[PDB]
């Protein structure tokens, strides 16, 4: 993947994030936060998540309560290279695990 390729790429999923989390009206209080373009979720239980880019590796990263997961795009979509998870699919999962509510983007 190119540079070029890499900042459309993630440009697009910081974007589709950050609405999601804007557009958050669950009952439960998620924050959603950008600092040096890293992006921190915080929920009630003061449980984390944090997405960051890895520029070298063009990789989007994810550091969650329960783990840290790599992510390539493949076939148009953000996949983990250890488990081929994607990477919509882990967010929520952990995002529903650390809020204690479904959170689901589908």
């Amino acid at each position: 993947m190119n540079d070029s390729e890499f900042h459309r790429l993630a440009d697009q999923l910081w974007l589709t994030i950050e609405e999601r989390l804007d557009d958050w009206d669950g009952d439960s209080d998620i924050d959603c936060e950008i600092n040096g373009g890293v992006l921190t979720i915080t929920f009630e239980n003061g449980s984390k998540i944090i997405i960051n880019r890895q520029e070298p590796l063009h990789q989007v990263w994810l550091a969650t309560k329960q783990g840290g997961y790599h992510f390539d795009l493949k076939g148009d979509e953000w996949i983990c290279d250890r488990s081929g998870e994607t990477f919509w699919d882990l967010l929520e999962q952990a995002a529903t695990q650390q809020a204690g509510e479904t959170v689901s983007f589908r």
